[PDB]
């Protein structure tokens, strides 16, 4: 029972407002993290300590087969559901995610040791890179 | 290049709030999720994708000896230095953070299943579970 390893995902919070009111955090850092899970990874060798606390939002996940159509429920976001269709145009993965709204989808490709993507819906696109950890 | 396997992390977002608003998000959402870096885990066997997108706000880590004093730094919090210690009470993992802030500290233990972080500052306490994954 002392040892307390693993990862551990939050799932209630009581007065953590008071808590950072009495530490003196500006406000926007205060509701901000109000409503975020936090997640704490411990890594304990007897005594020695090494943990790592996150804060996070929604974490989304998505399975999929280049070339199959799957139905994509967007949970947490929209929460939509799509036919959605992921395909090879060179070395770009885009997708194609047939619903209500037109224009849905989204790019992704590397050039070098970033990562690329653009998401797309209606006439609003979203570029984000991503380098490598 | 097709393989895109790795942890990768944001380093850019443009034009997000157009894709969130366009996606009819709602307003306090995308102001919330417009300033958190994400990370992207991909796992590929040729085309089969496993894919997961999650969000952080800040991390905080910490290492530490159990019974050794030390300076802590709180970075990214109130960025105050407190004198921390950690030890044993029974199967309570305690700590106190000599500092400007009086009854700074906290106390961790595991209960069944499930871990409990309780946060204490001035008057004010903070009560925390997290669940086992």
């Amino acid at each position: 029972t002392r040892d307390q390893n693993g990862t551990w995902e939050m799932e209630s919070n009581e007065n953590f407002e008071g808590y950072m009111k009495a530490l003196d955090i500006d406000f926007a850092t205060r509701k901000i993290a109000v409503r975020l899970t936090q997640t704490k990874v411990i890594d304990q060798d007897g005594d020695n300590f090494k943990t790592k606390t996150t804060s996070t939002f929604r974490n989304y996940d998505v399975d999929f087969t280049v070339g199959v159509e799957f139905d994509e429920y967007t949970k947490s976001l929209d929460n939509r559901h799509v036919k959605a269709l992921v395909t090879w145009e060179g070395d770009v993965l885009v997708c194609v995610q047939k619903g209500e709204k037109e224009n849905r989808g989204w790019k992704q490709w590397i050039e070098g040791d970033k990562l690329y993507l653009e998401l797309t819906c209606g006439d609003q696109v979203c570029r984000q890179v991503f380098k490598k950890k």
